[PDB]
């Protein structure tokens, strides 16, 4: 499809090539003081989140039809889907067999270098990365799934039906692609992994809550807004 | 002191007698994350501690002669940390058994489900508190010190600090009559344990199997610096 193509091109452009990975701050072994953190750790955590949102916005806008939605709908879909998108894209990108996390800037950091600011969450993201990698999801299938995480029913949408339409389009796209490779829903093996992902979004929220308590440095406003908006109370 | 006496009397009156401990629901054994009944029990147990602590606080000399707002503030800010400290002092971590202020006795596994990790950390603190072997008068002073302390928003911060000083003198003289800061060193880690409490409630509030009781929920929100 020209849709699939658009989706894949959008995806690849939203992340680094093996060519341009950034190992400058990579350290194969760091010795941290666990269960505890300084302001630099927390800043880096927030910076990394912030960087993903900016990248994800730009990625979202290259999804056909996404850019035509109500501006409020655009923001809503992006806020509701951000953590889950951050985790999924990071898990798909990273190499858990080397304990290394790869961010969308190309930045490469090791489990131990993130342990301070992310806490346990980073270990659990890595566990998910393993389990994701074991179902072997090709880039076009991923380019569809990521879009599907974003483009989905959320409470408060102004034009729920346009969103559902755009959902339907992307789901067909995925279906045809899956048939092109191997005539099917299948998929259920992958959805079996989706509880792990929900849980990981919760951990994310819990971590931010905790850092917000501690307040060594305050969250960036956009991240803080998402934190608050996505709380069902 | 008549102060110390007042503090000790207040403390002892605020919990169960070995006589009236309630082992009815105690179970040594069980198995095997949590359901609504676990969460309800957690909130019930917190709720049960509330009114006991207000009544205890009012028997502290001078406490009752603070601004009503200051009274409520000091109580809301100190509730979790008081619940934890009194529970840790009261419980027997060697036997894995938690004793609540109703006299209810439960085993660490019987409330692991609803407290999560926090219960282990409370029990860890209980061990550590006990190793210091803190006698009842010293405890009666410490608990008061957790309550009567600087909080953001106090109307009469200095009266509170004066009352602090009084109680700290009381404690110091008592320890000498019989560490001087080994027990005071405990309070920092109690704050940390409060944090876990908050984190747990946040988590339960996310999953929402049952909502918090209003009074507990109010404390949760009011004690958030944002
Ligand atoms: C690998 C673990 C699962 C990750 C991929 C699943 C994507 C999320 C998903 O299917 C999904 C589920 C919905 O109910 C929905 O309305 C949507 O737009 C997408």
């Amino acid at each position: 499809a020209n849709l699939l193509t658009s989706l894949v091109r959008a995806h690849l452009d939203s992340g680094p090539s093996t060519a341009k990975l950034d190992y400058s701050k990579f350290q194969e072994l760091v010795l941290p003081h666990f269960g505890k953190e300084d302001a630099g750790d927390v800043q880096q955590f927030y910076d990394l989140l912030s960087g993903s949102l900016e990248v994800i916005r730009k990625w979202a806008e290259k999804i056909p039809g996404f850019a035509e939605l109500s501006p409020a709908d655009q923001d809503l879909l992006l806020e509701s889907a951000f953590l889950e998108l951050f985790i999924l894209r990071l898990a798909y990108r990273s190499k858990p067999g080397e304990g290394k996390l790869i961010f969308c800037s190309g930045l490469v950091l090791h489990r131990l270098q993130c342990a301070r600011g992310f806490g346990d969450w980073i270990d659990s993201i890595l566990a998910f990365s393993r389990s994701l990698h074991s179902l072997l999801v090709d880039v076009p299938a991923f380019a569809c799934l990521s879009a599907l995480v974003l483009i989905t029913d959320r409470h408060g949408l102004q034009e729920p039906r346009r969103v559902e339409e755009l959902q339907n389009r992307i789901a067909s796209c995925l279906k045809e692609h899956v048939a092109a490779v191997a005539e099917p829903p299948a998929l259920s093996r992958l959805l079996g992994k989706l509880p792990e992902l929900r849980t990981l979004c919760t951990q994310g929220l819990q971590r931010i809550f905790y850092l917000k308590l501690e307040d060594l440095v305050p969250p960036p406003p956009i991240i803080d807004k998402i934190f608050m908006d996505t709380l069902p109370f």
